[PDB]
């Protein structure tokens, strides 16, 4: 059971109830599905409006997220963090056999330290992150998640 | 609309499925409801087994809590944090007319600085917090939430 | 295995599915449980909306009952009657080592005739039963189940 | 003024005072020194004969350390820990420009978490560590510290 | 030669730069010394500004300390940890004849697990520790070390 | 300008190097300091073996004093005489607003002649002085310096 770890913000999507995904990203997940990977989407909770929410806000968001993937026949495993230390553990994976995909230094740098294969996408904060440097030695960089999925899908 | 802000841990209660409420706290909430108060339960997401949860884990807890309140005909307003500056903002209430109840220092000093009237319960961390001192000037101290509710419901 | 017989109506609680318990009775049940008593909740079936019910209503009431108990970490054995004559035998007890707690003359007098130690709670019909008089010679009287439990747990 | 972080045990050396350095490791420090690097030797204090020590044992050990380096004209900054997170503060260096060198997972994974360039030496636990895997993505491997310096003084 | 194992933090003293003893603790050491007790002061090194220090810093703290006892004519044996399992071993004493004194839970349970007679001082973490509970069966409690010495020196 | 004049001998302490302070005397001075007083410790040089000292011993003598005070976080102004007539001169103080503390008649009698407020401590020669009588009219008497500080700190 193979796995792929994705950040939510700036990776899949750009009001918390007006949630909208990048069109290239749904393609990415589904194409990942047919190739046999379980896709875990890690949502960093520090970016939920500074912690003010009832259950209604949370359900609407996962349902928007859940139905977005389903719209093109994809499947994700939604997790929420308040991370990589646990993702390799909550799930059935060798970190060394697992890609982590994000747009920020914090996550990719965190993941690579445990053996995760870090991928950077230039959408959102991605272009800022690349120019700023300080990224892990073997990081591959992609225009978007569609490109990651396409590239990460060859060999 | 009158209001009462409660911390969850060590105040109302003792995948985490073995969830159990204090009986005095259920009574406390019910007495508060009949007296016309909105009871807001503030849950620090920093306490969800260190950020390891799907939506299923989150739903189970809100349902467990909800059925507890409902069990005696009480109602809570569930909020989840990842605080007080926003609780006072999400709800339309005068902080000077609002109690915050907890067993820990962090929350009570934070609330009182904005005008909240701080109450400490000696359950959980409660006895520990009292001895450590450093509490706001006008802090009242109670055996438990049942004691708070009984004491507080005087005016 | 020690035992305590409780009536459902007017002892634990105030539409059969819109069922709601007094919180002190939940405390009592939890307090009795921690003290090692098996708690039998005896439901007089002529009081399920005066003998009108399908199974769905019965199931909802039973789950409502258990979830109330579970909310504070309690355990009850809910049995349904169409009483005391059979309860001490359905369970393994010397009637003389078991209190019966109720709000009515009928059952307390029935149990006491069998050796049960009769207790009256003044909640619900409690004030009425007492004033009507005619209670068994050694009947002990308590404000509520919370009070019963406190007094009972002494010997 | 450039810097290089070294773990002490299994990297530089083979009773805490019966301390003896690998002759190649002394050469390494001098070569790093002569090329203008400050060499910080990090001693995990739980590894002073497994954390049992007075001041006399500690002083001689630092002196044994100091005397080993002086024998070949080297200079080190010996710090003692009870990690990487703080080393970056006592010294003023960008982790992205600094190698951390060890024979263990603990340190290199810690260093990599800060942006440090992880290097593994196969002395001591090194071969054991190498075989165990789970090492950060950009981890470089050297036969010993003499070899590290040679490779490191290439770029 | 009888012995007394003392925790330094929260027991004897209030950056090692400004290291300062309670005047009553100094009397205690001198009074204990004169009664023929060797006073061992155990310093948990995780608490040197959370393990960030050179040798000068360690020596300075040891000198501040050494000078304090002598200032009132006291003598100590300073040990440093990075525990109880070894102290009764590094020193030649029966744990059953030795008090271990601290203001923390961490310390006393370890000693008590080995046969040490646990003493709590209410200084530092002491009052909070007492309230937190979970402490060993035969724990004696003193306001401070000055008080401990008086109680201890009775038979 | 607030200030307090103390004799050294028999007030603070019990070979010029074998100098040892009373722990209560160390405490007293700090309490006086934290309460904002500059403390002058007067050493009558004519009572240390008739001037048989060079500079090394004298500094050592002064350093012992400095370290005793520092041990509890104290500050003193150490003066050496070969008096009160001059003490009022080095410092800018009204003698009527300044207490002088010693254990002997000679010094207290000198101070009172200048307007100083004479205090006797019964430590050392204190017991000798009291019994001998002949003290100034308003002379106050204390068990020790530890005791002096408490009474003085009243207004």
């Amino acid at each position: 059971k193979k796995l792929v770890v994705l950040d939510r913000d700036g990776v899949i999507n750009v009001s918390p109830d007006e949630w909208v995904a990048l069109p290239g990203s749904l393609e990415a997940i589904a194409r990942l599905n047919h190739a046999g990977y379980r896709v875990v989407v890690a949502t960093n909770q520090s970016g939920i409006g500074r912690g003010l929410f009832d259950m209604a806000t949370l359900n609407a968001m996962h349902l928007k997220m859940h139905r977005a993937a389903a719209a093109v026949g994809g499947r994700i495993d939604a997790v929420f963090f308040c991370m990589m230390k646990l993702i390799a553990e909550r799930f059935e994976i060798d970190p060394a056999d697992t890609p982590v995909v994000g747009d920020s230094l914090r996550d990719l740098q965190a993941g690579a330290a445990l053996g995760f294969r870090p991928h950077l996408v230039l959408t959102g904060k991605g272009k800022k992150t690349l120019a700023a440097g300080g990224l892990p030695e073997g990081t591959r960089v992609h225009d978007d998640l569609r490109a990651f999925a396409l590239d990460f899908l060859s060999k």
